[PDB]
């Protein structure tokens, strides 16, 4: 039993609600919080401009410097980090950039990451600004997440076409 509440169960392990991860994040406190991250931690918009917000900037400056130790991360790669005032931890996740041209097939790398971890708060990875196919990022994550993910939605029109089209 966890404290995640309202979420519709796709799954045995899969689970998605119309919500602002932000304030999910705030009201949950998860052990792991999931960003839409890029290879170089810039946290400008999005779901990590948001997250990044939420922690007054914390989050970017942690980023900073752990890119100027480690160097990037990989498209389909993730690193942990602290979750700030929002989780215990935040695990920034590469998804590929449609907007960039990364290729799509890296999505599925991208959802093993969720697999180090038991439960987890998270988005859909390379939707919204990102320029994936929700519906297919959805389907991703259902195929390859076998630990408990709660996805968080903003979008209502969203949301509800995930829902009214889930297979
Ligand atoms: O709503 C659309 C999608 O869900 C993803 C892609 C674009 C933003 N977004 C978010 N998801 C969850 N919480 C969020 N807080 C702020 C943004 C956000
Ligand atoms: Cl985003």
């Amino acid at each position: 039993v966890n404290s995640f509440s309202g979420y519709l169960k796709l799954t045995d392990n899969v689970y998605i609600k119309n919500a602002d991860i932000v304030e999910e994040a705030k009201k949950v406190k998860p052990t792991v919080v999931v960003n839409a991250a890029n290879v170089y931690l810039k946290h400008g918009g999005g779901v990590a401009g948001a997250l990044n917000k939420a922690t007054n900037n914390a989050m970017q400056v942690e980023s900073d410097d752990y890119i100027a130790t480690n160097g990037p991360l990989k498209v389909g790669g993730s690193c942990v980090l602290s979750g700030h005032n929002l989780a215990k931890h935040c695990l920034h996740v590469v998804g590929p950039n449609v907007n960039k041209g990364e290729d799509i097939q890296l999505l599925k790398s991208a959802y093993e990451n969720f697999n180090q971890h038991e439960v987890l708060l998270a988005p859909l990875l390379s939707a919204g600004i990102f320029g994936a196919d929700p519906i297919h990022s959805l389907r991703v994550c259902v195929d390859t997440v076998r630990t408990n993910v709660y996805l968080a939605v903003f979008d209502k029109n969203l949301y509800d076409k995930l829902v009214s089209s889930f297979l």
